[PDB]
Protein backbone atom coordinates (compact mmCIF):
# COMPACT_ATOMS: atom_id res chain seq x y z
CA UNK A 1 0.00 0.00 0.00
CA UNK A 2 1.19 3.59 -0.57
CA UNK A 3 -1.16 5.31 1.91
CA UNK A 4 -0.49 3.91 5.38
CA UNK A 5 -1.68 7.23 6.84
CA UNK A 6 -5.48 6.79 6.67
CA UNK A 7 -7.79 9.39 8.21
CA UNK A 8 -9.34 8.56 11.58
CA UNK A 9 -13.13 7.97 11.64
CA UNK A 10 -15.26 8.65 8.55
CA UNK A 11 -15.68 12.32 7.60
CA UNK A 12 -18.83 11.78 5.56
CA UNK A 13 -20.81 10.89 8.67
CA UNK A 14 -19.00 13.27 11.13
CA UNK A 15 -20.56 16.10 9.16
CA UNK A 16 -23.69 15.32 11.11
CA UNK A 17 -21.95 14.19 14.32
CA UNK A 18 -21.12 10.56 13.53
CA UNK A 19 -17.96 8.65 14.54
CA UNK A 20 -17.63 5.09 13.19
CA UNK A 21 -13.77 5.04 12.96
CA UNK A 22 -14.18 4.59 9.16
CA UNK A 23 -12.94 1.00 9.67
CA UNK A 24 -14.65 -1.04 6.91
CA UNK A 25 -17.30 1.68 6.64
CA UNK A 26 -17.95 4.04 3.69
CA UNK A 27 -20.80 1.92 2.26
CA UNK A 28 -21.84 1.70 5.93
CA UNK A 29 -21.80 5.51 6.23
CA UNK A 30 -25.39 6.70 6.67
CA UNK A 31 -23.84 9.72 4.91
CA UNK A 32 -22.07 7.49 2.34
CA UNK A 33 -24.09 9.42 -0.24
CA UNK A 34 -25.32 12.41 1.79
CA UNK A 35 -25.11 15.74 -0.07
CA UNK A 36 -25.38 18.43 2.64
CA UNK A 37 -22.81 21.25 2.26
CA UNK A 38 -20.59 19.61 4.92
CA UNK A 39 -20.33 16.30 3.11
CA UNK A 40 -19.56 18.01 -0.20
CA UNK A 41 -17.11 20.37 1.51
CA UNK A 42 -15.44 17.23 2.88
CA UNK A 43 -15.02 15.31 -0.37
CA UNK A 44 -13.84 18.71 -1.60
CA UNK A 45 -11.14 18.90 1.10
CA UNK A 46 -9.57 15.67 -0.24
CA UNK A 47 -9.94 16.39 -3.98
CA UNK A 48 -7.69 19.17 -5.35
CA UNK A 49 -8.40 21.06 -8.60
CA UNK A 50 -6.53 24.31 -7.88
CA UNK A 51 -3.44 25.11 -5.77
CA UNK A 52 -2.43 28.44 -4.21
ZN1 LIG B 1 -19.20 7.74 7.69
ZN1 LIG C 1 -23.86 15.20 4.94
Amino acid sequence: SISPRTPPNCARCRNHGLKITLKGHKRYCKFRYCTCEKCRLTADRQRVMALQ
